[PDB]
């Protein structure tokens, strides 16, 4: 069932036909933004990795 | 004019009648607890001296 399979796949996932794969090992994944906050009695230490 | 010398003591200051000088030099001034504060963009790193 092509249907069922199909609504597993993420909202922000937008699929091609063609996948070159040349390899037997594939890392599949997302980037995402995450904003980090250390707060303490001393002082806040804000990061930040795009 | 002993009044208009009065004015100028702080009013904190509470003085007593006797006091014993034993040398030529002195050091008067206050005791104060003051917060101190360094914010930037990493984050904000707070000190205090009581």
């Amino acid at each position: 069932m092509s249907s069922l399979l199909n609504s597993l796949l993420p909202e922000y996932f937008k699929p091609k036909t063609n996948l070159n794969i040349n390899s037997s090992r594939v890392q599949y994944g997302f980037n995402a933004r995450i904003d980090m906050q250390y707060e303490d009695d001393s002082g806040t230490r804000k990061g930040s990795r795009p």
